[PDB]
DNA sequence: AAGACTCTT
DNA sequence: AAAGACTCTT
């Protein structure tokens, strides 16, 4: 299928420094604030390829500050829009999932389509294990440094590999699992279902504060619905 | 000088490179997306190699970030005087026409500037300069090295500037939970010719360190230079 | 757990 | 505008 095949492309597709139009190669650096956004590129060739090949139409977003990286759907189906976007994180693990208050708790909020439309989130995680300020020729290629020891993908629903513990503070997003490599390949979450990971992170609070008279984790959300929200 | 000659060997560059994609040791080249969360990165990767030749030129030292959330991205100095370091600091923003107005985000208000050791690499005073190296561009399958000359760039246009920070900081915030200082609102030209709105970096400091973090706070207080200057007059 | 590191209306 | 969207480190 559209999802078997774009993982398996994904494992089948190593970057190493960013070149001009004359031939000259700058390195990498080393952070993930530059391999994020490296993973990112490298992975719109495969999506577009396997879209392409299953009559789906790719669309990234206008606005830059707009959920998912891509959008998929056919247009004969367009209210089962597919939406995939790529998230990384460095060994020597867990993910941000995204905002908590936006297109969650918002039908229309920094979101490319309603979020009605989507039936599917699909999340592609790198992880990359950490480890020049010279520029290079093409064909010095196998001399550059490599700024990681190696890497990881996967895709995975992103409602089975959430957590229950908030991924960041001023920029609310969703933390995920902490769990081992295979834990998220295979997908061992701890919510029960997609509707339970939707209820709890739209009723989640901002801070301690607000939370303790509410639910912290997942146990206490739980006594929470009991005790009748 | 460093400052002259770093100027003329980034504008130097930026006029005879275009980036075009990321390569693989294997030889395939990937294209670039036209946001700025991917031409920063490109940016300041390609500002890497010019900074330090023109730093080791000049006797200079050049340290990166160990930790990935402190500033600057290039701390410069010479083992004869670690005190007298130059932090140096690249910022990128886009434009859809060339000419319009333009504005950056310049750093937190709260952290290194508050708190002499908060998020950055050496203490706040050892640091005898803040430079920032703007970059300005005009929004616009993988492929082989023999295709290099046909690969589609994600930008019509680059600009690039090396200014103080203190020169070109506004006096409103530039985001608001992640309070950072906005730069002024301007042409390019007034970037690269320096026209503030601060008098002195001390002026720049004391605005930025007494700024509050929202409206309501800040209506009480002064919510730009006008007010801010009123302010002192007072006796604060 | 909270707060560090450009865009949108 | 002001406020709030878009991985890391105590
Ligand atoms: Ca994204
Ligand atoms: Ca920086």
């Amino acid at each position: 299928s559209l999802r078997s095949d774009l993982i398996n492309a994904l494992y089948d597709e190593d970057v190493c420094g960013i070149i001009s139009a004359e031939g000259k190669i700058y390195p990498l650096g080393s952070d993930t604030k530059v391999l994020s956004t490296i993973f990112e590129l490298f992975s719109r060739p495969i999506i577009n390829k396997i879209a392409e090949k299953h009559g789906y139409i790719v669309e990234e977003p206008k606005q830059q500050n707009h959920y998912p990286d891509f959008t998929l759907y056919k247009p004969s189906e367009p209210n089962k829009k597919i939406a995939i976007d790529i998230k990384t994180t460095y060994t020597n693990i867990k993910f941000t999932l995204g905002g908590y208050t936006s297109f969650i708790r918002n039908n229309t909020k920094n979101i490319v389509y309603p979020f009605d439309q989507y039936i599917a989130h699909w999340i592609i995680g790198y992880v990359y294990t950490r480890v020049s300020l010279k520029t290079y020729n093409i064909n010095e290629l196998n001399e550059i440094p490599k700024p990681y020891k190696g890497v990881k993908v996967f895709l995975q629903d992103k409602w089975v590999i959430a957590g229950d513990l908030a991924g960041s503070g001023n920029t609310t997003n969703i933390g995920s699992i902490h769990a081992h490599y295979k834990d998220f390949v295979e997908g061992k979450g701890i919510f029960d279902s997609e509707d339970e990971f939707l209820d709890y992170w739209r009723n989640y609070e901002r801070t301690s504060q607000l939370r303790n008279d509410k639910y912290n984790n997942i146990s206490e959300y739980r006594n929470w619905i009991y005790r009748g929200r």
